[PDB]
């Protein structure tokens, strides 16, 4: 068992818990510096014939790079995902993942995404932040999502291959993975009590 | 057409073919990540035979020494870097289109057509770390003795460029010259190569 919050005592995840129990390797073992080549091979999209901006991709993977250097050095949770995420596909560079820089943040992990993809492996990020912001349910009411919990969650969902619904729990294994993750880094926000808004 | 740093070795007869390829790479800031340039560079193991496997082992050994190599050779020389990252925009930024490690066998780096015919069309870059007669090179003062930094800069330079030694005209060629330029640069005692073949 391995550290969680007050906030998931009562109907922890069950996905989140069955995960643990292969991650287990919580040591900084990989460079912080190269983390964002281990997990990205180069730019792409969802849907392949449209070609991603060159100089957004660069905006994207540079900021890209800087959270998951600042989550492996600081939160143990993340190093176990990406370390066990390393020994089963990083490693190998042809099963990395494509940056879809630009468009609306989702990641291929259901049988379906892919088919939808062209069996693809694409992570979607944006730097929308400088709009209609988006909103998640807290303990303090509504919150805004910061760039560090978008980002977050879209890459625990590559790392884990998990996904958000889970029957018999509000939040599902990711946003548990994303919380505990952001208070490691001492990230301020409020924990993200639900999937769903209200 | 603008000449970059030389040694005093090659200023009679300077390599055309780098100076030729001066022209091309001519970023010589530091802007990659040296501590991943050895991922940008391999992306895994393999040797000029294909059905021959690497030991998983022995491409740890050499991966590890040739990362703390281009770290040095990145961070210290700005030739270097002009040859590093402009074989970044062309190629290794593609993910594809990066180098095969043949850890263990015999340095060499398939540049030529005829090479890649042997690898069945494979980019690797043999290197080693280990009786029979050690390998030496012409300098100004006497047959010197090839340490693992200059065997490894070497073959590199012939991935960045895709240059090979033989040159019409010249004693070197360019990949030995760029070596000598870059293990200056690194502040490298041993002395210049003078020639690439014993004369
Ligand atoms: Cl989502
Ligand atoms: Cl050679
Ligand atoms: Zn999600
Ligand atoms: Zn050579």
């Amino acid at each position: 068992v391995f550290p969680d919050l007050p906030e998931h005592q009562d109907n922890p995840s069950q996905l989140r818990l069955q995960h643990d129990g292969l991650a287990t390797d919580d040591k900084a073992r990989l460079e912080p510096m190269c983390l964002a080549e281990y997990l990205i091979s180069g730019p792409g999209g969802m849907d392949p014939d449209i070609e991603i901006d060159d100089d957004t991709y660069d905006e994207c993977r540079e900021v890209l790079s800087r959270i998951l250097e600042d989550a492996y050095t600081q939160s143990g949770t993340f190093r176990r995902l990406m370390n066990y995420a390393y020994d089963q596909e990083l490693h190998d560079v042809e099963q990395r993942w494509l940056l879809g820089a630009g468009e609306n943040f989702g990641t291929t992990v259901t049988d379906e995404d892919l088919e939808s993809s062209e069996g693809r492996k694409v992570i979607a990020l944006n730097l929308d932040d400088t709009s209609i912001p988006e909103y998640y349910e807290s303990n303090d009411g509504p919150q805004q999502f910061d760039t560090t919990r978008s980002f977050i969650h879209q890459v625990v969902h590559a790392l884990t291959h998990l996904q958000d619904k889970e029957d018999s729990n509000p939040r599902g294994p990711v946003v548990e993975y994303t919380n505990i993750i952001l208070k490691e880094m001492g990230h301020t926000s409020p924990p993200r009590i639900a999937y769903e808004f209200s």
